[PDB]
């Protein structure tokens, strides 16, 4: 019912005070695209206060009846920025039990000492003005306002409309339900890109294609390794070293050589855990180890040192691998032997095959390994990464 468009984050309305002092019951209808936003706040006398916000896609109730901030998160499987339509209903009775309604999944959290909720602000929709946000509750997480469709605001057989109603509308609000026109297909972003739904249309995630731009079209960073060879280094902070369950790697490259490593992950000294992406025959493989016996997997198929740029995409998980070169099928790999699961304590990252002896010649462009975009950091002189030898950045 009469559905109204906040398009910015920033854009809310507020109206007149909720009156929610000796029970409450709150329904309304959303839509949106975003994890994160503010849709409801109403304050009060001393620290009393409401609020609804998604965050991270889930919907939190986070309410103070005079004794204390108090969280109920609302029951979903999934994150609610699916550009779906959602039920919301939120209700205190006389003794202080609230319920928490999303679609079909019920909440309920009763709290103990407090007696009524004594709301005296206006109720704001949407978000509040800019500088409010400094000042919200502790408990509160939202630093920005929400960004969708929200329908059939029920305040407690109060019907505002969101518009008429509103005692002041800020920026960017219209009537109807003004959803994203341009929507994600399989073709939206370039080179294997994970398309991701925004409100006014779509990103793309490059993070696995060693591309960039909006788009996932455009050269990623790339550094070219000559005669004599050349070696760039990332060394973790010795605190900040990870250990992961799961790894994922990505890299353009172009060469001729029928032999050389690329990357090579090292665990500190004294492990033996490695992760080392080369070029066997004219074939691109990874062997690594995450405790007991080496795993290799190899595309055996694709000859890959014909001058051509090629992209290879890594997965590990576990013992567990994936590889895939350019648009061949994917390899998988389940270990033979039994194996443990964790890259324990990984030191660094070494790019060119110099040390290891099989010295890399060509361009590598776009790595990425487990969020970090290394040739990137590389070009913005990142103070833990070092360069030796015959190796430039292709500006
Ligand atoms: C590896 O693959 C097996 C078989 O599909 C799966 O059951 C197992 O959970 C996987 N292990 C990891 C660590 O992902
Ligand atoms: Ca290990």
């Amino acid at each position: 019912a009469d559905p109204v468009t906040f398009k910015t984050k920033s854009s809310y309305v507020a109206l007149a005070t909720l009156q929610a002092y000796t029970s409450m019951h709150l329904f309304f209808q959303f839509k949106t695209t975003s994890l994160d936003g503010l849709i409801l706040y109403n304050s009060g006398d001393g620290n009393d206060f409401i609020v609804v916000e998604l965050v991270k896609g889930y919907l939190h109730y986070v309410f103070d009846l005079g004794n204390g901030a108090n969280l109920i998160k609302g029951s979903s499987n999934k994150p609610l920025n699916d550009n779906q339509w959602h039920n919301v209903m939120i209700s205190r009775d006389t003794s202080n039990l609230h319920t928490v309604k999303i679609d079909t999944k019920i909440t309920t959290q009763i709290t103990a000492g407090a007696r009524n909720l004594d709301l005296k602000s206006d109720l704001y929709i949407g978000g509040v003005a800019k500088e409010t946000y400094k000042s919200l509750p502790k408990l509160v997480h939202a630093k920005e306002g929400f960004q969708g469709c929200l329908a059939s605001v029920d305040l407690n057989g109060r019907l505002p409309d969101l518009i008429s109603d509103a005692l002041f509308c800020n920026g960017q609000i219209e009537r109807g339900c003004e959803g994203p026109s341009t929507t994600c297909q399989e073709d939206s972003c370039s080179n294997q890109g994970v398309c991701l739904q925004q409100w006014d249309g779509f990103s793309c995630d490059c993070s696995m294609t060693s591309f960039s731009g909006p788009l996932c079209n455009d050269p990623g960073t790339t550094y070219i390794f000559s005669k004599g060879g050349g070696q760039i280094t990332y060394k973790w902070p010795p605190n900040d070293r990870p250990s992961t369950r799961a790894d994922r790697l990505a890299i353009g490259f172009s060469t001729v050589q029928k032999e050389a490593v690329l990357v090579r992950v090292d665990s500190s000294s004294g492990l033996g855990d490695y992760l080392e992406l080369h070029i066997h025959q004219g074939k691109i493989g990874v062997k690594f180890n995450v405790g007991t016996d080496d795993i290799a997997i190899e595309e055996s198929n694709a000859i890959i040192n014909d001058g051509k740029y090629h992209v290879v995409r890594f997965t590990r998980s576990g013992g567990n691998a994936t590889l895939q070169v350019d648009s061949w099928p994917v390899i998988e790999r389940y270990p033979a032997g039994r194996q443990l699961t964790i890259f324990n304590s990984q030191a660094t990252i070494i790019i060119g095959g110099k040390e290891q002896g099989q010295p890399f010649q060509g361009q590598l462009s776009g790595l990425y390994y487990n969020g970090l975009k290394v040739l990137n950091m590389a070009a913005e002189n990142d103070a833990n990464i070092a360069i030796v030898g015959n190796v430039r950045l292709v500006g």
